[PDB]
This record gives structure tokens, C-alpha cells and sequence, in this order.
């Protein structure tokens, strides 16, 4: 799997809420940046953050702007939404950079976006 397809196949899996299949194109010891926020070191401790930023969350539709790779590396321009519990949408506009690792798997996911557009819709 070349890594623009696997950070394609990544964001598919946070759409159809696959979870598993999310968490299986990434490494074991993934790094996950949210860039105001300290870094999330290791797939357990993304699987704990996950589940934390999700506990409100019915569904994501993340859509990608614009994908570019230069080898390992893949950069994205999105729209994160969201739909919460009580059927409220929201969206966040974010880049993300990913990095595969040897097996071609995300060993890092870095997003920089507004901190405050962040907190005006994850706020309750
Ligand atoms: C970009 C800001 C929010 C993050 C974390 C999930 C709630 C995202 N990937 O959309």
C-alpha cells in the first residue's frame, strides 16, 4: 500500500467509524500530535485518547481538500465534522501531517488547527 492510499484508507476508517481497521494501519508505537495539545506516545494511549475525544461523538465525515505525499511522508488539507450525541454538527478546519514508517504503517499523525475553533464545538 503506497502511503497516500494508506492515510486515504485511514480517513475512510474514521468515516464508516471503523475503528479496528483504523487502528490497524498505524504502528504500534504511533505518536498522535494534535499540535496545541501534548503528544499522545504509543497505541494504547491513542486508543484511551480516542475513545476520549469520541465519548460524544455519533459519526465523523472528514473530508480531504487536497493530499500530497514525498515519500513517507504524507500532508493533508481537511474539513473535520463531526456529529455529536444529541445530532449537533460541527466542523474544523485542520492539515495534518502524516509519516509511514518501514512496513508503511502511521508512525506519526501531527494536525495544526485552531485551538479556540476546536474548543468552540467540543466545549459540552
Ligand atoms: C482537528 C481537531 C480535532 C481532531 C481530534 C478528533 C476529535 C480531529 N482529528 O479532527
Amino acid at each position: 500500500m503506497t502511503p497516500i492510499e494508506t492515510v486515504t484508507a485511514f480517513i475512510a476508517h474514521w468515516n464508516s467509524g471503523d475503528m479496528e481497521a483504523m487502528y490497524d494501519l498505524c504502528a504500534e508505537d504511533v505518536v498522535w500530535h494534535n499540535i496545541p495539545m501534548e503528544p499522545i506516545a504509543g497505541k494504547p494511549a491513542m486508543r484511551a485518547a480516542v475513545e476520549g475525544f469520541m465519548a460524544n461523538v455519533s459519526q465523523c465525515d472528514w473530508q480531504v481538500h487536497a493530499i500530497a505525499a514525498n515519500g513517507a511522508t504524507v500532508l493533508t488539507e481537511r474539513t473535520d465534522g463531526f456529529t455529536f450525541t444529541n445530532g449537533r454538527r460541527a466542523t474544523i478546519r485542520v492539515m495534518g501531517t502524516f509519516e509511514c514508517d518501514a512496513e508503511r504503517r502511521i508512525i506519526a499523525w501531527r494536525d495544526y488547527f485552531d485551538m479556540l475553533e476546536f474548543q468552540r464545538e467540543f466545549a459540552g
